[PDB]
């Protein structure tokens, strides 16, 4: 008191901390709304809801398409939304959440990691089960079960996938060799989505709605195993990543405005957003992941790192929620996209 | 081909997330966490464990249980499950203070344990508010403006000055009562007195004292309360706070519990062997931890519940759960699906 | 290039990234020196070495003692160093590192958490063993073994401690009741250190060198179990925390200069450093821990949080190394205290 | 009293740290990590596993092993243990680039796998340096100054411009060779060509191509290399990079290895079943991960090695180790105690 500085009155729009009062009973909407003033990551959740709603409102504003350069059947809107997620999230029930968004045309580009395609298709053939993180590899191997976090996928699921996939790969090679088709990951993912023909599949809806999927490390997962084994029976498949780079970059540079929602990981480090002459950098970004920055990893980098790359604009107000997206993403969707369903 | 190199597989639950084509049915959405995987599934497991704990607590005491239950000397009648609620001080600076207060107000837990700061921040909030900031705010600028940072929260210096003004006359009475009325102070007794003084239904500690829920915090002096006790001791020396009597009081609760449950937020459990001395039921039958700490450095805060099983603090036959998440997100959701659904049974 | 800003030439004291070159062979001192320019937490390690060396050099500068108010047998020096650590570190081999520092009078005040006293004393009676994090509580219980991270402590170790401790507790109660002794945690820890009479013990050396130990939550660990069981045989022990608060605070407010080294956890949140009229706040601080800030925990708070409390000075350059102190602390000591041994 | 309530206990190593009363004997200090506990003990275990891997690699191939070893079509003669070294791109921006380069220079590993950025940052460092900064540096100010942030490292925009100037004529030759000499490019072949072009002994990829160590990075286009390939394709269209042939090349290495070891820095392993198709020895016999990622979100990067055992990628009988630490601290120490001690055996 004799030793502490007098406090400079805080701004008049300064928000007081207050949690939800259960003496009101349980109104879940009011409970989720109270996260904003609860503090720590609950506050970041509230900030994320605000950012995603701003992104959606921008997208819904009514509108040159550059269709010659984009080579795309999907018309530009007032905000191009990129949805990114790691493959573990597709093994989880967040697959249902992502599918919903894609089914209703709520996002414009999907980006994922190795495994992130096939686990969606495999779930159309056979289920993934709940287990525990602590289950020992020895016991699981003796029982022909693969672990993904606390999830369990029987070996047979991958055997069923192989059987389903092989005649599709045969057609792809035949179409390449005799019909001039130049395959890329995104074109392959669209074909698999068409083939699975199942409304529970993310990739079925993506292709139906002309939402492209980019995954240049497609071969790092089970799909790689299959392509490789297939090549011994029917050699010659080629997958080019350069044309996919051109397709996604033309989306990036001709977007009127850009928003990103990134789950489980971080963003790529590159300068292409600076070549968007209309609006360089994203106006909106939300990350939801548990990774930490201190090892220098891409996954753990804060959004403000991407501002130095030009990937997110200096004047954007990006938000990271430090949490497992399996918990947070359905809540975020409940308060954003699922409210605006009528507009989509 | 894979069938040639992979082994065939030999009450199992399928993974499935909430389908928003059903609309936003919030209870169904929360219920779908259990089958969503990763920490969402641990949330579902926690809901189940807390509800089991609640159902146990609400069971009538049989005649024999009632006898051995009644072997504490305390005010608070014993129930079929003694619930310990533990939390780090940062959560009292957060809005989770309201959630904790609700539980205490309705006698839904039996013992509170917290860390340095965890008492005074509740009391100070009855005198002046805490505000939202950001984690990245620089110490230099905050210092210039007379503002203290707690995570992404902000507490003005003036809050601690108002607290000092409020507290000094109470410390004066406590010393006078110690020296003329034979009062032997301990942290728990001080915490009860401060709750009674604040006399405000938004205060966790007001309700704890009103409902005879003891609060234990032997490192009481490591926070702002320490600062004030210290300065007070200049003009009014000799206040004694005995931690041994508080140890006796908490261990007596632990030892004579018919059954024990723990809900621990923000940190981990203490390492000791006292639960092995409960004659009726050694170790906790239920336990939920909610925190983001990791085990790999050997820290208490990051230890899995199964560590405490080796100490006897949690029973081998219990099914404890840790949700690896910030309790500011998870705890209100947990309460919504557990205690808040059974509020009438506690009224 | 057409889209990227020209780079503003960096400061002339800007340091280039370069790792150790093993084509030189293996000089471990040069290897540790190269951490500074390696990046990420290796760079923070280098910064920590610099900060600890600055703290030591300050302490070693030749010098009013305020002995009336401090009530202390230890003379003030040009820098009071506080060493803080969580109890798990005393179960680890970092016990040997801490003991070395205390034995050679290299620090002035020890602060620890529940368990942090007794595990040092118990190791003088019986050993702790290596195990694994994944060992199941059921199996350990069946074999009478307690787990601490990947360390294992037999139940018998605690039984031996009980037998050793009981007659000391008897003496403490007798001294309280008939010789006017007013016990506090710090006085108790000094007595136990004297009693263990073993040069492997941290607390033996602390008492021998008049380095006080503060642990107001002393009763949260095994020592609490013992005090409690003892009270059934010999009631009446009182441990006051207020007098310990006065002792440590008088150290804090009369220090000429303050440095802190904090292992495994964060600092306490209070304003007492502002009452040091000579030099308010610490001039030097190093934290070594793996905790993350995003939940708002004290353990995970960056040093810059404590600057807002006045606990660390605005003009200090504190460092956090995001790492397990079991790896980093011996390396830090090798490059700092262990180099200046001749000066102590 | 405790003896009354606690059970008695039934090649075990005692905990003991390095004693600095012995002076600063650095090798003895490093050796004491094994008995220090927590991650220090995991470091000791990693040293042991990497040394076992090295001793295996240096074993002569028997006559039978030599036959089945020789079933790849590759330049690089097969050895008794094929070591895969994996690392995230951030580590190439760090000083660990020098450590990796040393291993590659001396043929101490057999296959390199990295992420987007992990190729170009090595090449760019031969044209211009990376500098130390801080994690907290604000994007706004860095943008104003034309500086890119990678953790606490700083790379000026001008570095990427110099890289573009250097790279464009090489991309011109690659397209010309593709269209007139029948070259079928893949990421690994491009990486080999870029190493040969840079022609600088500080470059990881210079040494990899010189020593016939293939590099695999199917997401090559997710970094700055992508930016440049993209712009190049305006005036010189049609470059194809086939990821299927690279898949074939890496799987052939994996399938015909006599024995496999992995050292993975910064991230986790891929999830697939290809190791189950190695006829001689399915799964890795040795594996060390060094990263700070946590498993609880189900992420690849945070998975324990024992997850990969369920996929067949690591053998049930292996004793894999994860050190939970920033590889910038740990990897040079690991190399000091393993590969660097056996350098003569690799020369
Ligand atoms: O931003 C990305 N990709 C690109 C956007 C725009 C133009 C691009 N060109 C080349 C790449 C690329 C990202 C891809 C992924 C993948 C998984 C996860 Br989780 C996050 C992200 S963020
Ligand atoms: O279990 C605890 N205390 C005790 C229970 C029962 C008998 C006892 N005797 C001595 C101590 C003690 C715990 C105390 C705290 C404090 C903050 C947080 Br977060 C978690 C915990 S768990
Ligand atoms: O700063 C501390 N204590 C105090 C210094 C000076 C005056 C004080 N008054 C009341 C408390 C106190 C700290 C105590 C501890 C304990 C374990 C670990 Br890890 C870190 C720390 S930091
Ligand atoms: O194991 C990997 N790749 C493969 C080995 C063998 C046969 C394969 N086939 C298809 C992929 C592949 C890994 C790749 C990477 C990349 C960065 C980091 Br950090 C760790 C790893 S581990």
């Amino acid at each position: 008191a004799a030793v502490l500085k007098h406090s400079s009155t805080l701004p008049p729009e300064s928000t007081q901390v207050r949690g939800y009062d259960f003496n009101r009973g349980v109104n879940y909407r009011a409970l989720l709304e109270a996260f904003g003033t609860t503090g720590f990551q609950a506050t970041n959740f509230g900030r994320a809801v605000q950012q995603v709603n701003a992104m959606i409102e921008k997208k819904l504003e009514p509108l040159d398409q550059h269709a010659d350069l984009t080579q795309s059947r999907r018309p530009l809107t007032s905000c191009t939304i990129f949805l990114g997620y790691t493959s573990n999230l597709i093994s989880s029930g967040i697959r249902e959440t992502i599918r919903y968004l894609v089914q209703h045309n709520m996002v414009d580009v999907l980006v994922t990691t190795a495994g992130g395609v096939e686990e969606d298709l495999i779930k159309c053939l056979a289920p993934t089960y709940l287990g525990e993180f602590s289950l020992r590899g020895k016991e699981l191997r003796e029982n022909g079960i693969n672990r993904i976090g606390n999830l369990l996928v029987p070996n047979e699921n991958y055997c069923k996938f192989e059987d389903w996939l092989m005649p599709i790969l045969d057609q792809m090679v035949m179409e390449q060799n005799t019909e001039g088709v130049k395959w890329t990951p995104s074109k392959m993912i669209a074909r698999l989505g068409k083939e699975i023909n199942n409304p529970e599949s993310v990739y079925y809806w993506a292709q139906k709605n002309h939402i492209p999927v980019f995954s240049p490390a497609l071969t790092d997962g089970s799909l790689g195993d299959m392509i490789f084994f297939h090549s011994y029976k029917n050699p010659g498949l080629v997958l080019d990543i350069v044309e996919d780079l051109r397709l996604i970059n033309t989306q990036a540079i001709f977007a009127k405005c850009t928003g990103m929602i990134i789950l489980g990981g971080g963003v790529v480090k590159h300068h292409i957003a600076n070549a968007n002459l209309m609006r360089n950098g994203a106006d909106y970004a939300v990350y939801i992941n548990t990774a930490q920055e201190f090892d220098g990893s891409d996954s753990g980098a804060r959004p403000d790192e991407a501002v130095s790359w030009g990937k997110i604009r200096v004047d954007a107000q990006p938000v990271k929620v430090y949490a497992d997206a399996s918990l947070v993403f359905p809540l975020l969707v409940a308060e954003t996209f699922a409210q605006k369903m009528d507009a989509f």
